């Protein structure tokens, strides 16, 4: 019943990001569902500039993790990067599951590819990758993800998650047994964990959030999303929240800001009735 | 050929507006246009707020000053009450003319109303106003102000703007005698001094630029305002800039900061032929 909102306005235009979530007014409507809501604030941020981010992402952790006990966490941000950061000083140290929502797998290490860590956190959370990131931040089995939304994968990409097990839920398996079920399911896999969902705005159709870093076709649908949303925040078990890849820069009227923090308000308890 | 770019994300969202016209790619544009530039970065920003808007503008005012002689400063605002401090900073105690480029004339005292301080910059520029801000950003004289595009005016600063018998080009102006004609005729009325030119993205029409903080209907076609830029450029005597007012979360897919990086590169030397 108390919240705190931290900022990584990183992007290495993503890192407006945390502005327009906040923009969106993600405080202020969760106050008005009922939490009392701390704002912390922005995490300062000075292949492709490994070091800067392994740090920012450190000071992310050591953040989370100094935080109270009982405090849920909701982490804004540019980079899908700050996932590592995030989901391992989320975890307090717990054995946590992980229902990552985003259109990619975000899983690649530096053998299968880009050069961008953005597509290398997952993987490095689940201990596969580059040393100077896997040693600080891994904070997962395998075995404990699941992604759904999927619609875009690398073929190194498909191997390691093939190899290493991880349960995927791509827009075939959303089509084919609807979000109702494909929600059940998540569930019963990672029964008994606390749960932490990491959003990245390019899972809903680009019809519906333009404002996205890499835009791909046939996403999940306004209703879609918040059902998840729903059935999830219904097992009373989602502990933490990443709210990610959102590009003013690209958007309109802000709207893809306002999705998220629409979905946020729906995992973290929102009901129609 | 020298050229510092200066922000001052200061909103009292158009204070995510230097990231949006730095992301426009106004640096770089400016290097093909052949500049050397450099970024100074943000100036801190942190009736209603009188005394914080007096402090960064305070800073920018400063700033400017001490800037090397030869420089060309663009400053690259939220706020239109960050000109309290460039238009008297960008000036370093010489007598300048101003060209103001709003939909307003941003010329109200605290007597004539709102409540904002973003709609006094120029009045308290022309020395009107609390003395709080007067007595360090009065920097023109009202014979020396011209005021382009405008369309939306409260009682008081008609009143105003009359007694103190600043040169108005509303629209209405505009289109009787058009841009090419009124371009001879500030530089005509400003003949002989040194041109300081502050850009409200809110001149544009909404049509064009959406995302400002005050739409007005009827405004300048991107044409009309690139060729103004293009006339004042053709005098040589502009010697600093303001681009303001520009609001990403209002925007569509970043088309105002576009528009206005687009509007500088005119006013700085650009050409089609």
């Amino acid at each position: 019943e108390r919240v705190a909102v931290v900022g990584v306005p990183m992007d290495l235009g993503v890192d407006m990001g945390p502005s327009a979530l906040r923009y969106a007014r993600l405080l202020e409507q969760l106050e008005d569902l009922g939490y009392t809501v701390e704002d912390l604030g922005d995490v300062p941020v000075s292949l492709a500039y490994l070091e800067e981010i392994r740090a920012a992402a450190l000071v992310l952790k050591e953040r989370l993790a100094a935080l109270p006990e009982g405090v849920f966490p909701i982490v804004l941000g540019g980079d899908h990067s700050l996932s590592m950061g995030s989901v391992a000083g989320a975890a307090r140290g717990r054995r946590v599951g992980v229902v990552w929502v985003d259109a990619h797998a975000d899983f690649n290490t530096p053998e299968t590819s880009s050069g961008n860590v953005h597509g290398m956190p997952l993987a490095v959370l689940s201990g596969l990758g580059h040393p100077r990131l896997t040693e600080v931040f891994r904070a997962v089995d395998p075995k404990d993800v699941v992604l759904v939304g999927v619609r875009s994968l690398d073929p190194g990409e498909k191997r390691l998650l093939k190899e290493a097990g991880v349960r995927v839920y791509t827009m075939h398996e959303v089509d084919r047994l609807g979000v109702a079920r494909i929600a059940e399911e998540v569930l019963k896999h990672l029964q008994g964990l606390p749960l932490h969902v990491s959003l990245d705005a390019d899972v809903l159709d680009p019809t519906l959030a333009p404002g996205v870093g890499t835009p791909v076709p046939g996403g999940l649908t306004y209703r879609e999303a918040h059902l998840l949303m729903e059935i999830l925040a219904e097992s009373g078990r989602v502990q933490s929240l990443d709210l990610v890849e959102v590009n003013p820069i690209l958007d309109e009227r802000n709207r893809t800001a306002e999705m998220l923090v629409g979905l946020a308000l729906s995992l973290l308890g929102k009901r129609i009735f």
